[PDB]
């Protein structure tokens, strides 16, 4: 239903990031209030109906795309949020991961050993950057629950790349 | 009374950005729902006590920091957000603005000329990239209401480099 609006909200480029690589642009959904909130209350419901029994204690989510409704998600769960950031952007002590270059890092003092959390991100494509956010939360001795993501590129299989579930949305 | 509380929960680090350059890291206030819910209602009171009878249309929030707490925002608000990100990001037909050097994009197609804006970022160090996104705005032919930041560092009088009226919370 919620779902159904929403990918009807996206806009496709074809060979956006580059030649062949078709690119979904959820920017749209964020320009309405009312299809804000239903991306929002869908991914709540999801992490309800998989987690009823299980506390979540933070939303980590991937920079750049990634902040841009997982604070709000973390908000409206009554959860803490924490970013993974492209390095040299955090500042104090972080722990850092590499997707083979990309490093990525998250504040060591961000997360306490033994929280359980959920990555979120717009999309997996390859998956190298949700994996290297992966490491990121079990070098925080972290519980990864899940990963939550607005699309997937199926033919990429990023989703083999990653340990945790996946739970995609459209 | 809000303000202070996040005040505190602020982190210092001195020669972070680089040397000289001292840090103010407002990540903490995303870890802790409460906090995250008083660094909204504190916006959003400030913005029903300025602009009691003007609608505002969009928060227009600056890549990346802005979009921790500019999304919720704009929900909050019952309103729209719309992204200024760092040039080769942004997919479709896009305007331009150079701080002089960094580039900086907005979507033509995301906001109708004659829209109100609040543009949002959590802090305004030189204000060079605010800056940017008011040209952006311009471009676009919306109205630039005011500027709203979380921190601002009064040294280097970025509020300098700005046209449209400034608000900083902390």
């Amino acid at each position: 239903s919620y779902a159904q609006e929403l990918k009807l909200a996206l806009h496709q480029y074809p060979n956006f990031p580059s030649e062949g690589i078709l690119f979904e642009d959820f920017l749209p959904i964020f320009r309405n209030p009312g299809l804000f909130q239903k991306l929002i209350d869908a991914f709540k419901l999801h992490l309800e109906e998989a987690f009823p029994e299980v506390k979540i204690d933070y939303i980590v989510g991937l920079e750049s795309r990634g902040f841009l409704f997982g604070p709000t998600l973390a908000l409206a769960l009554g959860v803490g949020f924490v970013p993974v950031r492209k390095a040299g952007k955090l500042p104090g002590e972080c722990f850092k991961a590499t997707y083979e270059s990309d490093l990525f890092e998250i504040q060591k003092n961000a997360i306490p050993a033994g929280s359980n959390v959920i990555i979120v991100d717009d999309i997996i494509a390859t998956g190298g950057s949700a994996a290297a956010a992966g490491e990121l939360v079990e070098q925080l001795e972290a519980n990864l629950l899940e990963y939550n993501f607005v699309m997937e590129l199926d033919f990429l299989k990023g989703r083999s790349k990653l340990n945790a579930p996946v739970f995609t949305l459209l």
